[PDB]
């Protein structure tokens, strides 16, 4: 029976989840969960009341857990008491429990995972290879440095929030989220061939034009899917795409990605290390991100592909690149780039976002070009 299970096996115990996720989960008055305060090193009962989460420290003495009333030898017993009696958590607050909010299917225990070697560094910190102990599934593990500013750490679970919703052959699969203890991890499929930029540079002259077109076609299919889900990626670049053992491309690094039903994300203005040279002018100038700015990014990706991993605007700083683009400046046609592909790239970088092609158009055009290779 449930109440006899340890706290760490309870459906309504959410461990090290951050406050922003708590606020997401607590929807109706009386919705609650129990978690660990990483700072205070105490258990906390978080409950929605008058529209906002309220956080109550669970006291312990003589191995009995309590608030301002009776004590119990376990937190599940305390929770059962409060729920069954409908007693306010404190006389002063009047807060009453109504509904235990359970973990979703994506939560993974730390004990389910073994971390391997570092494979990358992202904006939040290191990315590791790893394995699931139950079956030896190889995984990629995204971590978050503790010293990052609170406002940025609050964005760490965005990649998981987004990828939980998706399933497509050209988008990296989420496996789980390790939020029951610190350190918190996001666990994804391991795409064994690594990043596409390194692939282009390493395999270089071995790659046939037909293969290059299939790989950017994969990217285009991934982007068409994301658009269909109202997802604006914002960080599309060759180095953020991964290559499988069979040279299938998958889009990765969703940390910046935003879901917007009406198709436009207005940036905070506070983003650091913005990928300027991959970003559309309206996105930088006015903070307007959309699938149309992702199309701009896609044009840069196409340039990266057909240059076999050249660095864009190599003789310009980020500020100089913005000034260059405002003057009409664009990247030159790579030697190996078919005329039709360059024409498409040029359309991706139309100054006005409304003049850029759709991802469906891009995918169909790339496919038609490949069929003559």
């Amino acid at each position: 029976p449930e109440v006899q299970k340890p706290l760490h096996e309870q459906l309504w115990y959410h461990g090290a989840i951050p406050r922003a996720e708590v606020a997401e989960l607590l929807v109706h008055s009386g919705d609650f969960l129990v978690r660990e305060s990483q700072g205070k090193q105490e258990y906390v009962l978080s409950v929605l009341w008058d529209g906002l989460p309220r956080h109550f420290i669970i006291q312990s003495l003589d191995n009995l857990y309590r608030l301002e009333g009776e004590g119990f030898p376990s937190i599940p017993l305390l929770i059962d008491h409060l729920l069954s009696t409908q007693q306010p958590l404190t006389k002063k607050s009047g807060v009453v429990l109504h509904r235990a909010v359970p973990k979703d299917k994506w939560v993974l225990n730390h004990e389910d995972l073994v971390l391997g070697e570092q494979i990358g560094r992202g904006n939040f910190g290191e990315v590791f290879s790893g394995r699931l102990r139950a079956d030896n599934t190889l995984v990629a593990v995204k971590s978050c440095r503790e010293t990052l500013p609170p406002d940025l750490k609050a964005k760490f679970l965005q990649e998981a929030r987004i990828l939980k919703q998706y399933s497509h052959p050209n988008i990296v699969r989420l496996i789980g989220v390790c939020t029951q203890k610190q350190p918190i991890y996001i666990v994804m499929e391991l795409v064994q061939g690594g990043d596409f930029l390194t692939f282009l540079r390493t395999e270089g002259a071995r790659l046939r034009v037909k293969t290059l077109l299939q790989m950017v076609g994969d990217a285009a299919a991934g982007m068409e899917y994301l658009e269909s889900k109202c997802c604006i990626h914002r960080d599309l670049a060759a180095r953020n795409c991964l290559v499988t053992e069979k040279n299938v491309l998958k889009i990765s690094d969703f940390g910046m990605s935003r879901e917007e039903a009406d198709g436009v994300y207005a940036a905070s203005g506070g983003l650091r290390q913005v990928p300027v040279k991959w970003t559309a002018p309206e996105a930088l100038n006015y903070g307007r991100y959309s699938s149309e700015s992702d199309v701009w990014s896609f044009g840069i990706l196409l340039w990266e592909t057909f240059s076999l991993g050249a660095s864009p605007y190599p003789n310009l700083s980020n500020q100089q690149t913005r000034e260059f683009v405002e003057k009409g400046g664009r990247l030159p046609c790579p030697e190996l780039c078919p005329d039709a592909v360059f024409r498409l790239m040029e359309q991706c970088w139309a100054y006005e976002p409304g003049q850029r092609p759709s991802f469906s158009t891009i995918y169909q055009e790339l496919q038609s070009i490949r069929k003559r290779h």
